[PDB]
């Protein structure tokens, strides 16, 4: 595609003024409500784009972040 989740990230840090250390802590709450772990550097992972988010990932990041998973993982539709 066209955008990576990547791309999403980094369009999230820029237009809501977040470095990765604070989604990092946002998603700690939903780590422990979900049960699934998101470690610091899987993180910068997704960022850098070395690492493409597992699906698991994606659900707790996009809940974090409050956005739609299709959206989240590159895709070209609402953010909302």
């Amino acid at each position: 595609m066209q955008t990576d989740t990547s791309n999403r990230l980094k369009q999230i840090m820029a237009e809501r003024n977040l470095k990765q250390v604070d989604i990092l802590n946002l998603s700690i709450p939903f780590q422990k409500k979900f049960g699934i772990k998101l470690s610091k550097s899987t993180l910068s992972q997704y960022v850098n784009s070395v690492q493409s988010p597992d699906q698991n990932r994606i659900y707790l990041l996009a809940k974090t972040l409050g956005v739609s998973e299709a959206w989240l993982m590159g895709f070209d539709v609402p953010m909302v």
